[PDB]
């Protein structure tokens, strides 16, 4: 009689026509295409139907928000002290070594590499 089905078909896909509600029942059961067309005609109307209650269609509103990249990339030690260390005379990636062991703690990097000359010498004699 008047098809609820045709403005739940509305609603589910767009907003709640409750204005297709009362569609149905003033176009005479015409079909729910025919109360499709009365809203879309009446699609200007902005409070014909509740415009903020989205009953079903989303797609590009629910994707996500990639601002944070990978969430963490890579967990090399601080390039800026690595360059720093490698600019001391050492190795970069030994001073990636370093900073691992020192938690990204630049002097002691140093300190950590320093206690490695290359073939543990002797030639201190202090």
């Amino acid at each position: 009689d008047i098809d609820e089905s045709s403005v739940m078909q509305l609603a589910e896909m767009g907003f709640p026509l409750e204005a297709c509600r009362k569609a149905v029942y003033f176009t005479g059961n015409m079909g729910a295409e025919v109360a499709f067309n009365w809203i879309i005609v009446h699609m200007e109307e902005p409070d014909f139907a509740e415009p903020l209650t989205m009953p079903g269609y989303g797609g590009a509103a629910s994707a996500g928000a990639s601002v944070f990249g990978a969430s963490g990339l890579d967990n090399q030690p601080p390039e800026e002290i690595v360059a720093i260390i490698t600019s001391m005379g050492f190795q970069r990636n030994q001073a990636i070594q370093a900073l691992r062991a020192t938690n990204n703690n630049l002097e002691r990097a140093l300190d950590w590499i320093f206690s490695h000359p290359e073939f543990e010498e002797d030639s201190d004699f202090v």
